[PDB]
């Protein structure tokens, strides 16, 4: 079965084995990159040693990269907690060729590894590759073996990997787990590696040309492949993630398993127990703004969760520990930070917790009485207030809101949001008019 720990060592160890050089996992923060809030997949960092603008001693690199899918075009935080897939942060796999190995190469690694390391059964095993891509399709079919029938040309849609608009790209091929008939769709064949052929380099004009030396960028989600392995049908029940549901049952006193509801708010609470934690010790300070108003709102919506509950007091300071503890061997500097997340996590919540619980009861009591007079939607000054006056997220509100089937009047907000600042300029961070409700959903009021 494999812990998830034991997962990493050997996906890490068994490149090194092929000239790989183990490189630690870049901090979550980007040390010079202020438009990229949080890293958000393992070539992140090696982005320039991909583009030819850095060198490093060595050609094959491997590593377990810290992952945060929070923000920008990779935004996964609304669905966390709804699914059993995703994630605020998570661990994923990586090895990389810079100007070395190619399609070859990289297919036989990573069959190699699947098959013999993991010793899934090459029968329940498929791949894709992109339509277009005769020679990946070639190294699969006749190279590795796979018959054609365990084999999918798709589209670019589904086997194109792009660095940007504009920059390296190429076709992917990803492998895919047969989890058995039980299963449906993506659940059933679940990919766990992403193989990246970066082959081409896109122009301003959309025109494709060779790369003269090809890259490699692979991607295998830990929690994902260690649900496989592990015999488990969600992430959130594998070795390294379970404990923390455990928890939001002591805490709440509620059983996982037996409402949907409650699932959602121990999902939500494991998954952003562990991103504050990570987040926090890489330097991360809650704030108003950027990837402290990031992890402010997480750090919210766990409180919010778990206060849904039935949780009347701080409780997220104590899961802290048992992230730290969980993941302490894979990451030995999260015993260092320890008692500064703590302290972080608690000072936040006995900051916040009553204001949550007042708020709380201004918005559900607006929200029924909208249901009553027949209304859809919470008004501009009602989603101001909650967001101002009681410091609410705007996401938080609609997440709220949307529980009951309301929506929220953005243009009304828009408009709230614009006398305010008049009231500023008549009666950090900056932003044109007319802007001020898109900005709203990534600041808090008083950045404004």
């Amino acid at each position: 079965s494999l812990s998830a720990h034991e997962i990493r060592e050997l996906f890490l160890s068994f490149f090194e084995k092929k000239g790989h050089t183990r490189v630690k996992s870049a901090p979550l923060v980007p040390e010079n990159d202020p438009t990229l809030l949080f890293v958000n997949a393992g070539m992140v960092p090696f982005k320039n040693v991909f583009l030819g603008l850095e060198k490093r001693p060595y050609k094959r690199a491997t590593s377990c990269q810290k992952c945060l899918r929070v923000s920008g075009k990779h935004n996964d935080l609304e669905q966390v907690g709804y699914t059993s897939r995703h994630h605020t942060f998570f661990e994923m796999l990586g090895n990389f060729s810079f100007g070395d190995y190619f399609k070859k190469e990289a297919i036989e690694y990573a069959w190699e590894f699947v098959t013999e390391v993991l010793k899934l059964p090459k029968e329940k095993l498929y791949v894709s590759v992109y339509k277009d891509d005769e020679e990946a399709y070639r190294i699969w079919n006749e190279h590795i073996g796979i018959p054609s029938e365990r084999i999918w040309r798709l589209g670019e849609e589904d086997n194109f990997w792009q660095m940007g608009d504009v920059g390296p790209c190429g076709p992917s091929s990803e492998i895919y787990v047969d989890r058995g008939e039980e299963y449906e769709g993506d659940e059933r064949y679940l990919e766990i590696w992403n193989l990246v052929f970066m082959q081409y380099n896109r122009d301003e004009n959309g025109v494709l040309t060779p790369l003269p030396h090809p890259n490699i960028d692979t991607g295998m989600g830990l929690e994902r492949i260690a649900s496989v392995l592990q015999g488990k049908n969600s992430n959130f029940e594998i070795d390294i993630i379970f404990p923390l549901i455990q928890f939001g049952e002591e805490v709440s006193g509620k059983k996982y398993g037996e409402k949907f509801e409650t699932d959602v708010a121990l999902r939500v609470i494991a998954d952003h127990l562990r991103a504050i934690t990570f987040a926090i010790s890489d330097g991360v300070i809650p704030s108003n703004e950027g990837r402290g108003y990031v992890i402010r709102r997480i750090l919210r919506r766990a409180m919010r969760f778990g206060y849904k509950l039935g949780i009347e007091n701080p409780f997220l300071y104590k899961g802290v520990d048992l992230v730290v503890d969980i993941m302490k061997e894979p990451y030995p500097e999260l015993e260092l930070s320890r008692e500064f997340v703590k302290g972080i996590v608690k000072g936040e919540e006995k900051r916040f917790i009553k204001t949550l619980k007042a708020g709380m009861e201004y918005i559900q009591e607006v929200i029924q009485k909208a249901l009553e007079e027949g209304r859809k939607t919470l008004s501009g000054k009602e989603v101001f207030t909650a967001y101002d006056t009681y410091g609410f997220p705007v996401d938080l509100i609609d997440e709220i809101a949307r529980e009951k089937g309301l929506g929220i009047d953005l243009e009304g907000f828009q408009c709230e949001l614009e006398e305010q600042r008049e009231r500023a300029r008549k009666h950090p961070v900056y932003s044109h008019l007319k802007e001020l409700g898109k900005t709203s959903a990534f600041v808090g009021a008083a950045a404004l």
